[PDB]
């Protein structure tokens, strides 16, 4: 006997269909919900797991060009109950369980977090997840050798620091995107991100858990500056060739810090100015060595204009060879000027930025960090900015963020990178999340904040595989990346928390086998892209 109250239920049984495509972690109350249905329908019905119908629709067709396929796509934004639902089509079948949360998005960002700390270099790390034991013991504690660099076959430490990749060398290039994008994500979202607690080491000191993390990370850098005090800066710190599929304590091989570039020394400078007074609130005296160390590189980078590539023949692991500069140095500025506030270095980044044709780029990655510069400037509360070129740069970013927004309204799976697929491509659907938050802290509008969970929702399912690129989350996750500790301990799955790159040139090209370097190994800048992404939704309201 149903009451006057009694709500209405699922009357079939529905059965899993990998068809159904969506986001297998959830969904922000408030907040677009869309389903990528590869199959004709019309009718779909949210279900709460209990069985009650808790909202009836109609999928509407679309031409999903990307993938050259007619796909129905089910809009559900108007379900804004907290709750575990599923998604059933009549005549196709369910998808997986999903939450609508505020705080659906906070285990995603912890694991996220769990998988840089797993990376990290010199220490041994250990975590338990989802009861699966990971950990290894203390890992290339000999670095690193200076003959390279001066000759002598001599020690500098060098320890610490973050894996880079599916490898364990370390680069500084690629260290510049990951530690920007993060520290970023601190600045942006202060708040919500201070009083998250983690499963690190240093979870009982008085930092805030996100910038230890960091701070393992900046501890490594510092190293990199040369001996001499010229200033610049080691590109990275590596075997000769890419070792094979062992653990990392098992890695005997001596390991050398390899000749600077300026590039290098710009990131250098970047990630120090930056660190410097963000850790001054909390390690005084960290900040003063940070800001000291930026100093003396950013002398030398003015003294000496050209741009260098570093000398790495002897070396067959990462190049990192970014095609200039310019984007370093401008990044470079901005953030001595951020942190100090000298004249001097608000006129470098103005005359540098002036020089960039278009301000804001949608696509940028570890050898276009010229975003981070403009981020920074233009979110900035020091005064002195030419207005001219403050109006440039935002009417740059206020139109890149529509072109996005266009784009993932109109792809068949809301892809943020439409139709461009490239190595490392998946890093990037993420990363523009940054580009969306900050043309939303300056023009607020929801399709902005609509558009950066899109590219959230890509990455967990809403995609033509219907699979989560994160190691360990979602809906069949990678199960064989590109990675070393994944390929060389006795668990069989791999190690979590990890956004692998993505297939390309087609959407239909990523493969999960370890030997596919090219389409699934694990990054450091694809993890940093994640967590700016997902830090935006910590503590989120
Ligand atoms: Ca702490
Ligand atoms: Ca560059
Ligand atoms: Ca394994
Ligand atoms: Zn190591």
């Amino acid at each position: 006997i149903e009451t006057k109250v009694s709500a209405a239920k699922i009357t079939e049984n529905y059965q899993f269909d990998s068809r159904i495509r969506l986001n297998s972690i959830g969904f922000i109350p408030n907040h677009s919900k869309k389903a990528t249905i590869a199959a004709n329908c019309s009718t779909f019905y949210v279900v709460k797991e209990d069985g009650t119908i808790v909202y009836t629709g109609t999928a509407t067709s679309m031409f999903d060009n990307d993938t050259k396929e007619t796909v129905y796509i089910a809009d559900f934004s108007s379900v804004n109950e907290e709750g575990t639902y599923y998604l059933a089509v009549p005549g196709v079948g369910k998808s997986v369980n999903f939450k609508i949360a505020m705080n659906v998005y906070e285990d995603a960002f912890k694991t996220a977090m769990l998988g840089m700390y797993l990376l990290r270099c010199g220490t041994s790390v250990s975590a338990t997840y989802n009861g699966i034991h990971y950990s290894h013991g203390p890992c290339h504690t000999n670095d690193a050798y200076l003959d390279y660099i001066n000759g002598q076959h001599t020690k500098k430490d060098s320890t610490k620091g973050w894996h880079d990749a599916g490898d364990y060398n370390k680069y500084v290039v690629n260290a510049g995107i990951t530690v920007g994008s993060m520290f970023l994500a601190w600045e942006h979202f202060k708040d919500q991100l201070e009083p998250v607690a983690l499963e690190i080491p240093e979870k009982n000191n008085s930092i805030p858990d996100f910038l230890d993390e960091l701070k393992y990370e900046i501890d490594w850098i510092l190293t990199m500056q040369y001996p001499d005090g010229s200033g610049r800066v080691a590109h990275k710190v590596s075997t000769r060739n890419f070792g094979g599929f062992i653990m990392p304590e098992n890695e005997h091989d001596e390991r050398f810090f390899v000749p600077w570039s300026s590039a290098a020394t710009a990131d250098f400078v970047a990630m120090t100015a930056m660190a410097a007074r963000i850790f001054r609130p909390y390690d005084p005296q960290y900040a003063e060595k940070c800001i000291n160390a930026a100093k003396v590189s950013y002398e030398f980078l003015k003294n000496n204009p050209a741009n260098v590539f570093a000398n790495q023949s002897g070396f067959s692991t990462g190049e990192y060879a970014t095609v200039s500069d310019a984007d370093d140095r401008l990044w470079a500025a901005a953030e001595m000027w951020e942190t100090l506030g000298d004249e001097e270095y608000l006129r470098d980044f103005e005359n540098r930025a002036a020089q960039f044709s278009k301000k804001i780029e949608a696509d940028f990655d570890w050898d276009n960090v010229a975003n981070l510069g403009m981020f920074t400037y233009l979110l900035s509360e020091r005064p002195g900015k030419n207005p001219a070129l403050v109006q440039s740069i935002k009417d740059s970013l206020l139109s890149t963020a529509d072109s996005i927004v266009r784009t993932s309204q109109n792809h068949g799976y809301g892809r943020t990178l439409g139709t461009t697929y490239y190595w490392g491509c998946n890093g990037t659907v993420v990363r523009q999340t940054m580009i969306l938050q900050v043309a939303n802290k300056i023009s607020p509008n929801n399709d902005y904040v609509n558009a950066a969970l899109d590219a959230i929702s890509h990455v967990f399912g809403r995609n033509y595989y219907n699979r989560s690129y994160v190691t360990g989350l979602g809906i069949n996750p990678p199960m064989n990346p590109h990675d070393r500790r994944s390929g060389a301990d006795g668990i069989w799955e791999p190690w979590p928390g990890y956004l692998v790159g993505g297939g390309w040139p087609g959407p239909k090209d990523w493969v999960d086998i370890q030997d596919s370097y090219q389409t699934n190994e694990i990054a450091i800048n694809w993890n940093a892209a994640l967590i700016y992404a997902l830090a935006g939704f910590v503590n989120y309201n």
